[PDB]
């Protein structure tokens, strides 16, 4: 309902960094109905493949424009534009790995366009990530209220592993707008179910297709107090 | 669906432990819809009050039978009955402050009994929590899965401060059903919604009155690989 962001957009991105060290480039291009909450991603590893480590942990780095909004909560993301906004992120792995990234999000002649810096550390040797023993992502629950003067959520994820098991993991994400506060409406206290799905792979994940259903929202349970 | 967890049961609890050194006990009493997922709770400060610390970080040690079970989620807690159930959880704050706790929960004549012990410490003098400027939890969603011979919970809550804002923390629970694990059906991953609430306080939190509804589900959002 911001002009800028059409029933069905477009969008590209560009991946730089490092994962134990390993350097690699990966580039993407997409598109989703952002109204809807729901976008597809191609994605190649386009220096450095293939990677020797699970391309799981990059999943979330490659667009927050696409989650559908209900209920009373304004949309901090379509609102942006056309300025824009940022995300950061620090996500940590039960056993031990940490994934960092620096992400900027515009809109050039009509299509998104994303850059994500990200770096990665401290996968064990030994573990799932580094043998390539991953299996994708389970649904989740992230938790948002405005913090900063942004916008701050906090997830905690599910991976799947070969076996049957899982590994764990939990990021706090600080989402910023490049427009001005008081030109905005800022939601309160809100939650954002997430699906990220792995639909295709090929060549050693050096080609892997994404999808995500987002959904802005309260928590659907009664309240004895008359509160969201 | 047990036959012992009747459409209405009543509970009793003892709290015993200490936050940043002191010591207090608790007792309550309280009844609810084990199948609605829903309970009500009336708690005393019967040594150590009026408290000097915010009840509010005490409020999640209070009960895990009245969980309404959607879709096809077996019920780990119900059906661990007449034998009953422990667990076990640490809750970090963003502030430093951390809360430890081992629960037992038992049936006796009809009624559950939970035991629950308590370690606080590292609350600073300086926070909402010391000064009693906290003012309820925000609902959440508990990610769970099957792990250790028991069911993993992680949880991340949000509590609201004077002023307006939060304070955040995450927990992970283990819990343990007596029963032998070839005699219940172990549910797979899922969520629980929780919408934990205080209705009623009185002589400086040295009594309160406290109300969960909470509903185990899986996540609503669609799936483009027919995954639950």
């Amino acid at each position: 309902m911001n002009s800028l962001i059409k029933e069905n957009m477009r969008m590209m991105v560009v991946m730089e960094g490092s994962v134990n060290g390993y350097q690699f480039k990966c580039t993407g291009e997409g598109d989703g109905n952002p109204y809807m909450g729901t976008q597809t991603m191609r994605i190649k590893v386009v220096e450095g493949g293939p990677l020797p480590f699970a391309f799981d942990i990059l999943a979330t780095s490659f667009s927050k424009t696409f989650i559908k909004h209900t209920k009373g909560i304004p949309d901090f993301f379509k609102q942006s534009f056309p300025e824009g906004f940022t995300w950061e992120r620090v996500t940590r792995y039960e056993d031990g790995g940490v994934f960092t990234v620096m992400q900027d999000t515009s809109l050039e002649d009509g299509c998104l366009v994303y850059h994500a810096k990200v770096t990665g550390t401290n996968f064990p040797s030994n573990g799932a990530v580094m043998q390539k023993k991953t299996k994708g992502w389970e649904p989740n629950t992230e938790m948002l209220y405005p913090a900063d003067g942004g916008l701050r959520g906090y997830s905690q994820m599910a991976l799947n592993v070969d076996g049957g098991g899982y590994l764990s993991c939990s990021f706090e994400t600080t989402y910023r707008s490049k427009k001005t506060v008081e030109n905005f409406k800022m939601p309160g206290f809100h939650f954002v179910d997430h699906r990220l799905e792995r639909l295709e792979e090929s060549d050693k994940e050096m080609f892997v297709v994404q999808h995500e259903h987002a959904v802005a929202k309260f928590c659907d349970l009664p309240s004895k107090l008359g509160r969201l």
